[PDB]
């Protein structure tokens, strides 16, 4: 029998740990999941359900139920588009578009572009942790409190417009390095900002926030650490992709990202390699001295892509590497991606020049727009 996800989802506030995505693997790779007698006794059932993207639970004595029956292939999106409320909007207006590249890579690698511009906040995927966090935090934290973070731009942005949807004020903090849009964008829709011009990178901000957060009592969201940015990507990024290659009739083979705190490729690889384990996830290290705006290099710190189960691949890129890429991608298609999708495409581009990947359908996630990137962009051309 099949019962409403919403009801259960308590379980959000109690689960603990990593050991309840052993359930997660097994549903996606069998493609069903058993019925539960007593729903409230298995919580790391029915998180593990939830985290899928399953909308309803199967309950009762001896049943299971497939992922189409669970939810997971439910559509969304209305055929019209048209939409009661932003925050619905992206809810419901989902999947993101997956875009066949005409980009050639060699040895029959063949580019397909998830273009998570189209999120409606950010115009980038750090959209779907930010409501996910708050989401759960609106049922805890009091309205008007302050939430806060670090960003290199896109989740301050994202953190911002929803926070104040959610009825709480936004700090955010930016390293003097980010793009003029993150230190402006926030404070349009109503945060502070502050803006530590000796911190070089985002990570080293932290401690900060911490100290501040001890100081001045503020709810400190953080999307390094903060267990929702993962479970986000599983219930949407990662399912989409699963469900898009099926739908779209995709010989999926691997996917291609950019790794900041690690949450959307962490997220993506798992969900995919539950399904299929030689699915490859081809993620980019930014090279050694260069900064490539909302990306790092693994070894400065990352909470997933680490300690979760996950085969991976590294590919090093320059920014005048993934800079190339941009412009090569907007001659290609005449769409425009921002830095980090540049990276993921150009390290794709060289594991596909290497041989080390099958022939088949890759599909790269392209963060945000490169029109939000003007100088980067003008400096690629000279
Ligand atoms: C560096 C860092 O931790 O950034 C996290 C977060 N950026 C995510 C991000 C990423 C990486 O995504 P995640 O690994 O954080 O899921 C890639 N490209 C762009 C343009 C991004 O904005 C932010 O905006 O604060």
């Amino acid at each position: 029998a099949l019962a409403d996800i919403s009801g259960y989802l308590d379980v959000l506030d109690s689960v603990r740990g990593f050991s309840y995505l052993e359930n997660a693997r097994e549903v996606l790779r069998s493609g069903e999941a058993r019925c539960l007698g007593n729903p409230r006794s298995e919580p790391e059932y029915v998180k593990a359900l939830y985290v899928i993207g399953a909308s309803r639970i199967p309950v009762g004595d001896g049943c299971s139920h497939t992922l189409e029956e669970l939810g997971v292939f439910d559509i969304s999106v209305p055929g019209e588009m048209v939409f009661p409320s932003p925050l619905d909007f992206f809810e419901r207006g989902k999947p993101t578009p997956l875009v066949r590249s005409r980009l050639q890579l060699p040895n029959g690698v063949r580019v397909w572009l998830k273009l998570e511009w189209y999120n409606p906040f950010s115009l980038s995927v750090a959209d779907r942790p930010a409501v996910e966090i708050i989401s759960r935090l609106s049922r805890r934290v009091e309205k008007g409190s302050l939430v806060a973070d670090a960003t290199s731009s896109n989740f301050g942005v994202a953190l911002s417009a929803v926070a104040r949807l959610y009825g709480y004020r936004a700090r955010v903090y930016l390293p003097g390095a980010a793009e003029e849009f993150g230190k402006l964008l926030p404070r349009l829709l109503g945060a502070q900002v502050i803006v530590d011009p000796e911190a070089p990178s985002t990570v080293h901000l932290l401690p900060r926030v911490m100290k501040d957060s001890k100081n001045e009592g503020f709810v400190h969201v953080n999307q390094y650490y903060n267990d929702a940015n993962f479970e986000a990507h599983m219930r949407g990024t990662a399912r989409e992709i699963f469900v898009q290659s099926r739908r779209g009739g995709l010989a999926l083979r691997g996917v291609a990202g950019s790794l900041g705190t690690s949450g959307h490729m962490s997220a993506a690889a798992f969900y995919l390699q539950s399904v299929d384990p030689s699915i490859r996830a081809v993620l980019v290290q930014p090279a050694q001295g260069d900064s490539i705006p909302g990306i790092a290099r693994v070894e400065t710190g990352m909470l997933w892509i680490n300690m979760l189960d996950i085969s991976y691949t590294l590919a090093e890129v320059t920014l005048e590497e993934a800079m190339e890429a941009v412009v090569e991608v907007a001659r290609s298609d005449g769409l425009v991606i921002g830095p980090s999708g540049g990276a993921a495409v150009k390290a794709l581009a060289k594991k596909a020049a290497e041989g080390d990947l099958e022939p088949g359908d890759y599909v790269v996630v392209v963060p945000d727009t490169g029109f939000k990137y003007l100088s980067l962009v003008q400096n690629a051309l000279e």
